[PDB]
C-alpha cells in the first residue's frame, strides 16, 4: 500500500463552478507512478511534488508573457494527494494565465 | 470535442470525509473510451452509463449476500459525468455492501 495520489482537473470558461461548465477534464495519477489522461502526466506529477501538493503555491513563470485579455477560465482539482483529500478551484483571467502557473500541471 | 466523463473514487474506513482517511483511490474515464486506474474501467463505465451517471440509482444485487458486520466505509466520487459536475459520497455498512452496489463501479 502507498499513500494515494489521484486527481481530476476540469477547466471551463466562467467564474465559479455554478457558472462555468466543464469543457475539458483530465485525470492525473502520481503514485506509484505518473499516468492518466493528462497530456503531461510525468511533468505535472513533478510540478505537484515539488510544491508539496500545494496547488496554491505553484508559481507564475516570470518570463511567460500573456496578452491582456479578460476571458476568465475556472480551474478545478479534486481527489487525493499523498493520502490527503484535495478540493481546489481558482479562476484565471485567461487560459494563457492558467497555463502559466506551473510548467505543465494546468497545461491541458 | 465531447462531453467529458472523468472521475476519482476514494474509499476509506470511516463515516464522513472528515473522519475517513482515503486509503485507496482510482481514476475512471468513460469518454471517448473507458480507461483509468480502475480495475474494471470498462464495466464500471457501463454501470454508470446504464444508470445515467446517477450514482444514487445503482442497485444492490438481490442475490449478493454479505456477512452482518458493522465496519463502515466511506465512498467518495468526484469529477465530471457527461459534461456535468459530480460530487458524491456515501457510507456503506461494510466493503462487501459497497461492492454490492453495481457490479463493478465500486469494486476497487
Amino acid at each position: 500500500l502507498y499513500a494515494p495520489s489521484a486527481l481530476v482537473l476540469t477547466v471551463g470558461k466562467g467564474v465559479s463552478a455554478t457558472t462555468a461548465a466543464p469543457e475539458r477534464a483530465v485525470t492525473l495519477t502520481c503514485a506509484p507512478g505518473p499516468s492518466g489522461t493528462h497530456p503531461a502526466a510525468g511533468s505535472a506529477c513533478a510540478d505537484l511534488a515539488a510544491v508539496g501538493g500545494d496547488l496554491n503555491a505553484l508559481t507564475r513563470g516570470e518570463d511567460v508573457m500573456c496578452p491582456m485579455v479578460y476571458d476568465p477560465v475556472l480551474l478545478t482539482v479534486d481527489g487525493v494527494w499523498q493520502g490527503k483529500r484535495v478540493s481546489y478551484e481558482r479562476v484565471f483571467s485567461n487560459e494563457c494565465e492558467m497555463n502559466a502557473h506551473g510548467s505543465s500541471v494546468f497545461a491541458f
